[PDB]
């Protein structure tokens, strides 16, 4: 079929910013998971 297109906005328990920047620069520490609240 077709890509089905979703936006989802998340939350971390944590620090989302510092979570978010470690995760886009492939850091190993700073990553934890995300929690999808509403799409």
């Amino acid at each position: 079929g077709t890509p089905v297109e979703v936006t989802a906005l998340y939350a971390t328990d944590g620090c989302v910013i510092t979570s978010s920047i470690a995760l886009l620069t492939n850091s190993l520490l700073g990553a934890e998971p995300v929690y999808i609240f509403s799409y």
